């Protein structure tokens, strides 16, 4: 397989762990798997790809223990315990211990675990005295040797050793939270986060948010946008700042979309656009909804263990009062092209799907949305609907994409969907 089929196997494997009665639950702590293992881009692959067997079952013992979930994100501080233990439940623990206690600011123990590293990272040097330098500079010189060789890695693993003593460095918090910022470190953003003064905590958090709600985002950014707005007190000051922002918004939402930190989303529309001058002021444009739209779509058939929640947000979108003009965009055909015409088609390809068992009841309530939903297509333009009906078919047909099985018409699908809607 490639590296991403790798990562992909990876998370679902571990996932495995994850047993709760709540499926929002589920879902949630299945999406956390799947950021901490990595999904566009190695996250911690980089550590465990090659674990099997005891190294594996390390790693499912940890996400199984339900002191290291804080509702459906990683407790971060707990995981960093678990992480630099020599030994949880009579199993070995496969890590790096130094490079973990970096990466979730194990600050009791990155001095110990590295001094363990320098010892056997000097052993490959002469037993004797080196060059005649005196015990201080061969120290320095093996240090600094070992931390310029570790720094390949990322800034976390060159960050708390001080170069010069190799004592424990101390950071203000302010200087930690902007250096994690800088690093996309999203564990060590948490750890400064708790440290900064109450009276700081608002300007550092819009700050970062600001900062990284940019076209230019990228995966590790997903994690920082959803800490910080969660750790928001005030968001009405937080969309007037970020609305002044060009495509401040769209990038935002974007991001959690794609990385599925869906519940941040739905609470976002609660507080920014389903809160009751111009009563129709829009946030984001008619574009961002459709791209807002076609992300969860998409979404929805690469997760499907997500895909309740992801149809939540979008019918959460599609039902918003405030977006009825967008909604009703959105199924307007013109050029031979409707906005939502892969949105539809995905939601059919959702409903056949066959790879995870689903009760008749949830398969009844994913055909039902997608006849309202059609229904309403309808209702706003019946002289296009022909051609409606014709794109989402044409749609279905054109793509092969994931969830979708090969050498099926699912056109037949969507043509069951219309004949009922005309009867």
């Amino acid at each position: 397989p490639t590296q991403k089929e790798l990562r992909d196997t990876m998370s679902k494997k571990l996932q495995e762990a994850i047993k709760h009665p709540d499926p929002a639950v589920v879902a949630g702590r299945k999406s956390a798997i799947k950021r901490w293992v990595g999904v566009l881009q190695d996250n911690f692959m980089e550590h465990i790809k090659y674990f099997k067997g005891d190294k594996l079952k390390f790693l499912h013992n940890v996400f199984q223990d339900e002191g290291c979930w804080s509702g459906v994100r990683l407790d971060n501080a707990a995981l960093g315990q678990r992480f630099t233990e020599e030994k949880i439940g009579g199993i070995d623990n496969p890590l790096r211990k130094y490079e973990m206690a970096c990466s979730y600011c194990v600050v009791d123990k990155i001095h110990p675990l590295f001094q363990k590293r320098f010892e056997s990272y000097r052993n490959k040097f002469p037993p004797g005295a080196f060059d005649g330098k005196t015990e201080t500079e061969f120290g320095k010189y093996v240090r600094n040797s070992l931390l310029d060789s570790i720094k390949r890695k990322g800034p976390v693993f060159d960050f708390w050793i001080d170069r010069e003593s190799g004592e424990l460095k101390k950071y203000d918090a302010v200087e930690g939270f902007d250096s994690a910022v800088k690093f996309k470190w999203s564990e060590g953003v948490e750890y400064f986060y708790n440290h900064l003064k109450e009276e700081d905590k608002e300007k550092k958090l819009t700050e970062a948010i600001l900062a990284l709600s940019r076209v230019q985002s990228v995966e590790k950014d997903a994690p920082i946008l959803d800490f910080c707005v969660n750790k928001i007190v005030d968001k009405d000051t937080l969309l007037q700042k970020l609305s002044q922002k060009d495509k401040g918004v769209y990038s935002l939402f974007a991001e959690l979309i794609e990385s599925c930190f869906f519940d941040t989303v739905h609470d976002l529309v609660q507080c920014w656009c389903y809160k009751e001058g111009d009563h129709s002021e829009k946030i984001f444009s008619q574009r961002d909804y459709e791209l807002f739209l076609s992300s969860l779509s998409d979404t929805m058939l690469k997760n499907p263990e997500l895909s309740v929640q992801a149809r939540s947000l979008i019918m959460e979108f599609w039902e918003c009062g405030s977006l009825y003009q967008y909604r009703k965009a959105a199924v307007n055909t013109s050029n031979y092209t409707v906005p939502t015409s892969g949105v539809f088609a995905e939601l059919i390809v959702n409903w056949r799907r066959e790879d995870i068992y689903k009760t008749d009841e949830e398969k009844e309530i994913e055909k039902k949305e997608i006849l309202d939903m059609m229904s309403f297509a309808k209702d706003c333009f019946p002289e296009k609907f022909e051609l409606f009906k014709k794109l989402i078919i044409r749609d279905l047909r054109l793509c092969g994409r994931e969830g979708k099985r090969v050498n099926v018409d699912y056109g037949l699908f969507a043509e069951e969907l219309f004949s009922e809607l005309e009867k």
